[PDB]
């Protein structure tokens, strides 16, 4: 089932380039096989920095489930989450965190040398017992090639 | 200025939880003492885990200035930003960041352990570079006492 959705995941971040919404970022939002939300990053067309795919994606399946936890729900990003959306992820309640590329990959093309601490357990305060699945082979492999392939189609942020 | 606006944003800790709009917290983001934006936790308000008020705040304050940077503005905040919003705040080159209580002061009301690296200056993959200043005297004590204040008055997140 994760390579399915991560899959999602990653069409959702070249779908948000391609018309123009954001940066190559997707991210799906999963309840027992049923997909809640199926998003991409949205900084460009809401004019919100806050707008990444993981943070819209959250909303979304907030908005549709009427409850502010995804205890029950899985989180699948093309990309490793930033700081922001890590700290998302937490406060969502969501119970597993599947991501494609790392963030040297989004990095790589200009982005934000911007990586979350507690993901990678590299902080003093904020620690993190949320189930994390960095994603091998196949859909890595994908996942990773995002950033080459979009860089020429949408200007940074 | 910097007390007025803290103050400010204080007060908008207190009428959210009067409200039921979220919890006590509260952000005014300023432009040269002009208030661009003043805000609250919306997160019971939204069914939002993500709106807390530094959130809303820059999402307001980007969408009164047209623009998903403000790099020209400060933002002041009722209680020690988490690392979601700390991530926000990054994103969206806020110069200044003034803060009123200590995460200590919410954590000990019933809210999560919840602490952001960078803002402490123990971050290894995140570092910030903004501006921060965390109020004392008369600031830090309003502040601190919006805790006692609002306890049992509003629902925990
Ligand atoms: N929709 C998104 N979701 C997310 O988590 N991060 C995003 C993002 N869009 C851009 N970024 C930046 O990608 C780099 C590596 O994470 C960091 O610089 C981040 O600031
Ligand atoms: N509107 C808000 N803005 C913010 O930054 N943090 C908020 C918050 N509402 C609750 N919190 C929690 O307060 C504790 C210390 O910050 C952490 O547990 C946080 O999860
Ligand atoms: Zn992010
Ligand atoms: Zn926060």
């Amino acid at each position: 089932s994760d390579h399915k959705f991560l899959t999602q995941a990653v069409e959702e971040a070249y779908k948000g380039v391609d018309c123009g919404d954001g940066g190559p970022f997707g991210a799906v939002i999963v309840h027992n096989n049923e997909v809640v939300a199926s998003c991409h990053n949205m900084v460009l067309k809401y004019t919100d920095p806050t707008a990444h795919a993981e943070v819209t994606a959250i909303r979304e399946a907030c908005k549709k489930l009427n409850k502010i936890e995804l205890s029950e729900c899985e989180i699948y990003a093309s990309c490793e989450p930033c700081p922001m959306c890590f700290g998302a992820i937490h406060l969502s309640r969501l119970k597993r965190l599947v991501y494609g590329a790392k963030a040297e990959a989004a990095i790589a093309i200009g982005f934000d040398d911007f990586i979350a601490d507690a993901l990678r357990g590299t902080g003093v305060y904020q620690k993190s017992s949320l189930e994390i699945k960095k994603a091998d082979g196949n859909g890595a492999a994908i996942a990773e090639q995002v950033f080459q392939n979009t860089k020429e189609k949408f200007r940074l942020y």
